[PDB]
């Protein structure tokens, strides 16, 4: 006797625990932390520069850059009152603003840059993801060296972490990065110009990296909200290009929701994962069809909970329950680890306490919708799928 | 031992699953009782392709409401072996067969009453268990409307399921779905027919909005080559209709190569795919199509009967190579009659088009049906545990 | 240097082409050395496909210009 469950019962296991799935997770006592920390989590939403925001974690790359000094004094901008879980929705260009320290200015050089993205793996490793798309800006970083040679640098250093910790179950193969292009932000002036230079810079990438099981470039995100607002109006030829070429669009909403717009960013620019999409149920017909036609909605509470209240344990409730009842498949994402100063597994404990209710088997939903809405071959997704069906600690 | 499609299969016992990795006899009797008795869900039928011969036609002939018009019975000759034919037949020559009727005497609205419920009945002894038969309304009028046709074409697979689908929890019977196929050439603008198609499919997707009742899901625009030309010409309709919440198909047949799939998965939308048993060829195509999840619907007598396969060893047939890479593709029958196999014969014959089909692929290519069906969210995971009841053992 | 498009029709225009587009302004911007070999333009050559031109056109145009490089085009069979 059993339900359908995610993934077959990964062979079944006993009666006992069973009803342990069942009942709701409270992010209480090391019985529950310690059981989500042992998961083989998946991510899909993380940007490159929201890492070693505050810190050692600061102190280690800002001290590793290849010319010893050059780079802007250290300085730390002070986070908020209780600035993990504050008690106040902060406006998303301060949020922005509490990563100066970490980004464009710093990761100029490749020495401190391979130095970022060096131990980005062994936090990622830490966490026990598997898989995860690290995004990226390459255009953000171009002082001498080209936007081509700061993504070549970025795959290769994660090669040499991917080859370093060549372990885990399978052909050990460890944890997989991906990189997903995120726009290039510094719009001076012409941004027409960026945007086609963004976009054609990922095509490139991904057919210069097709190999079987490595890091490489798997998919683009428009955050069209340019000078003219929608920038898909003159993009929507350009979009076409590089959606045959491969690759996968994920555009995040974010600002200002604008469901109209998702209605048109969803369709005509053929997206296959959506952002931010936090609020959906007052347009009833269009969570339907995300419902039904296969596109994931990333999440971020953490990142949520700081930039709206959404008033945990008592802007509306949050909807990742009601998403997931009506069947649309979301999943829990970390945004930025340095500005949220939050890890992923803090990311899910804290996803429930947003929305009593969560049991301790939607988590399992969880890490299955982000398998289906991973970007990745299917050959290698179904040995993801067996790396899930396995791994997993029974309390 | 490790993960595979279905939950109660891992509930099975090792000697269960050793039964399961292996190619399966289509000529075994223990292996034709398996299948019979397996909750298999279609998609690719036709309505008008259902009764061509026999007892099926003489039971829909009798059965007119107004018998002065209905023409005479000269039941095409079908070819020598037609399961199975000689050597593969014209595809003009293959939608002539089955002449008998169609807009013959489906015109009959008491006469169309009973080709649709038989239909029906004809699933349920069939172990289907959801259908996504295709109608073509505006074939089917002469001087009542279309909408009428759609009307009781609904009401009457309706009523064919609300006595018989008591839907007690596990059992509402066969639960059905209507796709809006596109009407072949008229005398006259095809044009109109396409705009008042495609107008017909989206009023009456929001017109019957119950998930428990048979309701009008999905639509296709495909045929011949010129028509093929003019619906990406007037692609900005296929905007507004898939907006709408009706699902897009695409019936490659012919001439599909790569720009006919190239145009389909991206200007159109489509969610699945016809007969297109040339993404092999491609490679990177095909790549391209699993990692969408865009469905693809594979009907073995029809693809062996027009095509030509030479099955027990025109290439290979491609159902191995689709399920290796991982394009959720499915088993169909066309129609029912011209091909004159049903569901159990369609599966059968695809583990001999090709040596392979182990069991676990079978229920595989089973569950892609299940994935690119075009039912809800609840209706799939309602069927997801209906689907898994299957036959394990003798 | 100056990159053409390919032949042999495989993606038709828009994966052939859009590729061949997005290499050359990746190595343009590679390559900002006045004094060394870059590439410096394009050319279209693969063309005379259905009304659908325009959009491969108005494509085709739009992402190479909006960065500045120099376009050359060739003439078919027919110079029409």
């Amino acid at each position: 006797m059993l339900p359908e469950l995610p993934f077959a019962d990964l062979a079944t296991w006993s009666e006992g625990e069973l009803a342990w799935l069942r009942e709701p997770l409270d992010p209480r006592a090391p019985a529950d932390q310690r059981w989500v920390a042992g998961l083989p989590k998946i991510e899909l939403h993380c940007h490159l520069g929201g890492f070693a925001t505050h810190g050692e974690l600061l102190r280690r790359v800002r001290n590793a850059a290849e010319n010893p000094g050059k780079l802007p004094p250290l300085e730390e901008p002070r986070l908020p009152e209780g600035w993990p879980l504050p008690a106040q929705p902060i406006p998303l260009a301060e949020y922005m603003k509490l990563g100066n320290a970490n980004g464009t200015a710093l990761l100029r050089d490749p020495g401190c840059l391979r130095e970022q993205c060096r131990l980005l793996y062994r936090h990622l490793v830490d966490q026990g993801v598997c898989y995860a798309e690290v995004r990226c800006s390459p255009a953000n970083y171009a002082e001498v060296r080209s936007p081509w040679d700061v993504l070549a640098d970025i795959r290769a250093a994660f090669q040499e972490c991917m080859e370093g910790a060549r372990t885990a179950p399978g052909g050990l193969p460890a944890c997989h990065v991906n990189l997903i292009l995120i726009a290039t932000r510094r719009a001076s002036g012409d941004y027409r110009a960026a945007i086609a230079r963004h976009l054609a810079l990922a095509v490139t990438a991904a057919e210069h990296w097709r190999d079987e099981n490595a890091c490489r470039v798997v998919g683009v995100d428009l955050a069209g909200y340019e000078d003219e607002k929608t920038r898909a109006h003159y993009f929507r030829e350009e979009f076409t290009a590089v959606h045959r070429c491969g690759l996968a669009v994920t555009v995040h909403a974010g600002e200002n929701d604008d469901a109209e717009g998702i209605w048109r960013a969803v369709f005509d620019l053929n997206a296959r994962r959506l952002g931010h999409a936090l609020s959906l149920g007052q347009s009833r017909e269009l969570l339907r069809s995300v419902a039904d036609r296969g596109i994931g909605v990333e999440l971020c509470p953490y990142a949520n909970l700081q930039i709206k209240g959404f008033r945990l344990d008592g802007p509306g409730p949050y909807p990742l329950l009601d998403y997931l009842r009506e069947g649309v498949r979301v999943t829990v994402n970390t945004d930025n680890i340095g500005i949220s100063a939050a890890s992923l597994t803090d990311n899910l404990l804290l996803a429930a306490r947003l929305c009593p209710g969560l049991t301790r088997l939607d988590l399992l939903h969880l890490q299955r919708h982000a398998l289906e809405t991973a970007f990745c071959t299917a050959t290698q997704r179904l040995t993801l799928l067996r790396r899930i069906s396995s791994g997993i600690p029974r309390p």
